[PDB]
């Protein structure tokens, strides 16, 4: 029906959102730390000096294990 | 239709998975370092010694800020 559409919609957008904002192919699974932004894979989260949602300095990345991962 | 079901239940579970692993009602924003699992809402984090996923000591409690945020 309709319904199922609206559905096939909500799950497809929280899907997405769970991918790198620079490849997105790769699920999230690196937080620029200090500032907390969750936002890269691991190969891209690599060699970025600055936070590229809040422009802070990168001191470290940490590796997240999220429930959602599935990849 | 029974699919409209189906994609009801995959939603639901999507959804709980993005939920603390401890309280069940708030969303995942907090990460234990440096193991880095990342299973909790900030009360519960705030409050474990241990991570309850592994039982390596937390050192530290990083938030973090995921596009999948929802709010009021
Ligand atoms: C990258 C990138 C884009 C942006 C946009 N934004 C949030 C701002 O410019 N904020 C103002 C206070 C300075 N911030 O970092
Ligand atoms: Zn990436
Ligand atoms: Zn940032
Ligand atoms: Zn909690
Ligand atoms: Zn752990």
């Amino acid at each position: 029906s309709q319904q199922t559409r609206v559905l096939q919609e909500k799950l497809r957008k929280l899907k997405e959102a769970m991918l790198c904002m620079v490849c997105c192919e790769e699920e999230i699974n690196s937080t620029f730390c200090p500032c907390g932004h969750t936002v890269c894979c691991e190969s891209c989260a690599a060699q970025l000096q600055s936070c590229p949602v809040c422009r802070s300095r990168v001191e470290h990345v940490q590796h997240v294990y999220l429930p959602t991962h599935t990849s």
